[PDB]
């Protein structure tokens, strides 16, 4: 709210250079209204008695003509400086609709763009796009303007009917009154946005929902009749080409369509799809391949033949064909919110990108999945470095270059046989979503650490001391490092906890039942960290 203060500034603006126009038309009209009187004025005098004596006829018939040629004179100034209004009259509706214009594409190609990128990551676990009220009040009073200024040329249009002056005015009032249909093509398409974008990464039969707007829909009269809209899966060779405005119900049928609902209260004309079904699709990988839900409807404006016709697309969908490679698909949604370039084709992603872009998305998406404001720090961050590029270094700054690329993240082996950098990473984040969520928010995992760096942290400490590691050994398991001075002489060695072990016993029993193991890494004790988990 510091430079929306500009925005709100310029409306301020250009409701006042509206308002002074409209004065100037009232004024405008009075003139002509006046004008054509006294025009009829000199159609009465035009052209002339009865009988009368030759000296009589004289004396009249010089004062007629002294008062016609008067009366023209008076004519040709007025039409003059009538035709003089006139043309500053389309000068200042010209200045305005200049000054709209640069306001119109301050909102519709900054903010806009700006809220659904907002959308876009909140799909990766960002921060929530928020609310539209204020893009929904902006969009209304740029409809209200525009509005009101087609009114006010339309009425000098109306005007120079009646009273024609030649002049330059008509080109004028014609360029204007295109621009204006311009720029109401261009608000109206570009203000039917998907509030509420539908769950990226479905099924087929499960119910589905997202809700569709029209920011301007409050005035501009598309209220009053308010449109159905259509909803329809497409794949994205069939975005790409509609997008080129080509011709082809490229993902089978789908279960919804409906119609729009005005809030007097909140003022707003939504589209509401809640019970969507998806039954049936058409279809590189059986996973990667992407869809989109495009929405369309078209709607008129008041008592105009003025037909829209508008479509919008939900940004890239994957379609699942069962919950098993569910957890692979997700991988390639989070590569398009993080990575779809501004002003791409659709669903193009770079194959390339660097590691702390990458990192930004996995540690957003980590936060979010985790449900915990923990997050990966930059130690952890040099951890999964290490991981994906074997390279020998424990500094981040080392890693600030290199480029992960698509196959390496997703499709390329590790040195193990993890599928892939992206399926551990997935693992960790699920174990910890269904049965660690608090251990982590506790800080007991620290996770992120290996084997013999575990290990060194480890071995000053005091006897009995723990800590718990992601294994590289298992995709979705945790192992425990400990510390005691016998330990190699003794024999001891544990299988890593997966969801499988955790499901019968769980973690907090899991390291109940080992008595020797006594403090969590620093200090901590053991029963201090898990006496709230412990099953009574």
């Amino acid at each position: 709210s510091q430079k929306h203060l500009q925005i709100n500034q310029t409306f301020e603006e250009l409701r006042l250079v509206t308002q002074d126009t409209e004065n100037e038309l009232k004024k405008l009209q009075q003139t002509q209204e006046y004008f054509i009187i006294q025009y009829q004025e000199s159609l009465r005098i035009q052209a002339p008695l009865a009988q009368l004596s030759p000296q009589e006829r004289l004396s009249r018939e010089t004062a007629l003509q002294q008062k016609q040629v008067s009366l023209e004179a008076w004519l040709q100034r007025e039409a003059q400086t009538l035709q003089q209004y006139r043309v500053e009259l389309a000068e200042k509706h010209q200045k305005t609709l200049q000054l709209l214009r640069k306001q119109q594409t301050i909102i519709l190609d900054d903010e806009l763009i700006q809220w659904k990128r907002r959308q876009q990551l909140a799909g990766n676990g960002g921060p929530p796009e928020g609310s539209l009220d204020v893009l929904q009040s902006w969009c209304e009073k740029l409809a209200e303007i525009i509005w009101q200024n087609r009114q006010q040329i339309r009425r000098a249009e109306h005007l120079c009917q009646q009273l024609p002056i030649p002049g330059p005015v008509e080109e004028m009032l014609a360029e204007v009154n295109a621009t204006i249909t311009d720029i109401i093509s261009a608000l109206v398409t570009s203000t039917f946005i998907i509030e509420k974008q539908p769950p990226q990464v479905l099924k087929t039969q499960t119910k589905f929902a997202a809700t569709v707007r029209l920011l301007v829909g409050g005035k501009l009269n598309v209220h009053m009749n308010p449109p159905q809209v259509k909803a329809t899966i497409i794949s994205e060779q069939q975005a790409k080409s509609l997008l080129k405005n080509e011709n082809t119900y490229s993902g089978e049928i789908l279960n919804n369509c409906c119609v729009m609902e005005y809030h007097q209260a909140t003022g707003t004309l939504s589209a509401h799809f809640r019970n969507m079904s998806l039954k049936r699709i058409k279809r590189e990988s059986v996973t990667e391949e992407k869809f989109t839900i495009l929405f369309e409807s078209q709607f008129s404006v008041g008592g105009n033949e003025l037909v829209f016709q508008v479509k919008t697309l939900s940004l890239p969908v994957v379609v699942i064909v069962h919950g098993s490679q569910d957890n692979n698909a997700t991988a390639t949604v989070l590569w398009d919110n993080a990575f779809a370039e501004p002003g791409r084709v659709p669903f193009a992603v770079p194959d390339k990108v660097l590691w702390p872009q990458l990192c930004e998305a996995l540690n957003m998406k980590f936060k979010a999945e985790v449900q915990s404001n923990r997050g990966l720090t930059k130690e952890n961050l040099v951890f999964l470095a290490q991981k994906l590029f074997n390279n020998s270094s424990s500094h981040l700054e080392d890693y600030s270059g290199l480029s992960v690329s698509w196959s390496q993240f997703n499709r390329e082996n590790l040195p193990g046989r993890n599928y892939t950098f992206w399926q551990w990473f997935d693992g960790v984040m699920e174990v910890l979503k269904k049965h660690l969520k608090p251990h982590w928010n506790d800080g007991a995992i620290l996770g992120f650490v290996n084997k013999q760096q575990a290990h060194d942290l480890l071995i000053n400490k005091p006897d009995g001391t723990f800590l718990l590691r992601f294994s590289d050994s298992e995709i979705g398991g945790i192992t425990i490092a400990w510390k005691f001075d016998s330990q190699e002489r003794m024999f001891w060695h544990l299988m890593p906890f997966t969801t499988r072990d955790f499901s019968i016993r769980s973690l907090a029993d899991r390291l109940g039942d080992l008595n020797y193991l006594i403090y969590v890494f620093p200090d901590r004790p053991k029963d201090e960290v898990y006496s709230k988990y412990y099953t009574p």
